């Protein structure tokens, strides 16, 4: 079973965490041809360390690697350090830039440690903010798509009060979300996606003017551009039908609830802006087991299978 | 075995619809003792008609019945008529009043037809509004609880714009919703539930990082409920709490927060309880089915399921 069919960047995350170890364990499971499609971004010293502990030194010769987030001192597994935090952001930044320039088609970031990044004096509020910052766009133009249990749901807004989200919603914002999400769908192996747009208000207002001002004009424009788009519709109703390859959530909770319920441990979070698709694996850096050789690479392999489709 | 363990009122709905027919088919499946706990409200003429079509005349002689929503003309199955609309509201009103007075412990309303009611000149926007109107309370003090697939979710607000819902949210509104929902839980066979309150904003505002609403509304409300001795968690992010699945009752601030989980897990299976004062009123999960009324082919499964839910052992 080949799971990688396109070029991918893998940023190895916090070099003191389990990110290095799971990168190797993942790459080990792949064939030689698959390995050559994955470019690893991170400090060599950490990959060396993990390879020694896990006894996978012979794998290192086959890795395609680019030095990023170099360390000035030896790797200290399990230790939260500002240096490690800087490393994480640099590795991820270099992967993103490689996707931006067309060297790879998508990026996977191994687990970061939020405290490490903060201690380096780096502002970080998630991959959507980082991706925007690196690509030099506004946070408004990078969207989060959750993928889990068959469902794909792009969020037009995220991480702000409901009132604040309502004030920012516009037809253009919804259109930009869908364009970004449709291009990502192509990458996930769905060329002609059937799109469903959630209503802002219950039953898509059939209960306020917001949908007539926002979601209705947006769907009209998308359809004129030749997209197959239904809605606005009541979130609850459309989801239940299970007739669509992509759903467009207006609000955080509309999109987050379905995914956490159906896919408690199988959900991917894709950050999407410009040409770039960045997934995390859905777990932390596990400092209590780092350097002890007990980390499993299942979540990383799942992320690779999803982004590596075709 | 027994699915009915307390007294219920059954309002038979639009008498031209399938409501009469499914009431009989349901009662047929129950034992004699169970049948004697269900008091049927509606026009006798419609039950007679349905009994003839379904060949259940001998069942009618056992039925506990109160005349409500009498008709002035023969039943015309399948036909939308104002008279039928008036009938529906009268039957349902009489069942509600029987629950209000303590004659029954809960109410089931069989399917109505919205057009019929409107043509009778009667304002109707759902059972929450009717229940409020009959009990003489405001629509703000009657709440909708969805039940399906182990989930129970009461909605603090319901069928209104998000903006409108946000403007009405207050600590007291949240408290009233929970009180109503807790008393209903007792009736559903879970006394003293473990309650989870959803946040208004994502992540329950994460303190105050994503708006002040939760600090002003859900936090003081939970504090008050806990001081009164209730086991209540939150506010928490809706998505997060639901995923845990370790609470008997959830409190949704907004329509979609509560409706999405239920339709996902229980695509058909979900009951909608209107709760006001001491009265709990469920619908059956379907319409009056005018196209098949009076042909004897309607399924009673949804009614039986509603009876099992409201009829549960204390
Ligand atoms: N309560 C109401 O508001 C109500 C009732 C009847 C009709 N209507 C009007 O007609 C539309 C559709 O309503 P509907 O009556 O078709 O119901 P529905 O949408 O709830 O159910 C779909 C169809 O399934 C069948 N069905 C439903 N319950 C059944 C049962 N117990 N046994 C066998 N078959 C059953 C009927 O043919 C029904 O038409 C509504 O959108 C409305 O405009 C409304
Ligand atoms: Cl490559
Ligand atoms: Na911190
Ligand atoms: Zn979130
Ligand atoms: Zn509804």
């Amino acid at each position: 079973m080949t799971i990688v069919h396109r070029r991918l960047a893998l940023a190895i995350g916090d070099p003191h965490g389990i990110g290095p170890e799971i990168a190797l364990k993942a790459l080990q499971q792949l064939s030689a041809t698959e390995r050559s499609l994955i470019k690893v971004y991170g400090p060599w010293s950490a990959l060396e360390q993990a390879a020694q502990i896990c006894q996978m030194e012979s794998l290192l010769q086959d890795l395609i690697h680019e030095e990023a987030g170099s360390l000035a001192q030896p790797v200290q597994c399990g230790e939260i350090t500002p240096q490690a935090g800087l490393s994480t952001v640099q590795s991820a930044t270099a992967a993103i830039r490689a996707c931006e320039s067309g060297e790879v088609d998508a990026v996977i970031a191994c687990p970061h440690h939020e405290t490490a990044i903060h201690r380096a004096g780096i502002a970080f509020s998630g991959y959507p903010s980082l991706l925007a910052n690196v690509l030099g766009m506004n946070e408004d133009e990078v969207f989060l798509m959750l993928v889990g249990a068959g469902l794909r749901i792009v969020h037009v807004t995220l991480h702000e009060s409901v009132r604040s989200a309502l004030e920012r919603l516009s037809p253009q914002l919804v259109i930009n979300a869908v364009d970004a999400a449709v291009q990502t769908c192509t990458l996930l192996g769905v060329p002609k996606p059937q799109v469903a747009v959630f209503g802002i208000n219950p039953h898509a207002s059939e209960f306020g003017l917001e949908d007539s001002q926002i979601t209705v004009p947006a769907v009209e424009t998308l359809r004129k551009r030749g997209l197959t788009v239904d809605g606005p519709m009541g979130a609850d109703m459309v989801l239940a039908q299970r007739k669509h390859d992509l759903y467009v959530a207006m609000l955080h909770d509309q999109g987050h609830i379905p995914i956490k319920l159906l896919a408690p441990n199988g959900a991917s979070a894709l950050s999407i802006g410009g040409r770039v698709v960045l997934s995390s694996v859905g777990h932390g850096s596990a400092m209590d087991i780092a350097g002890r050789g007990v980390a499993d690479a299942t979540a990383l392999l799942r992320t690779i299978a999803l982004l590596g489709a075709q």
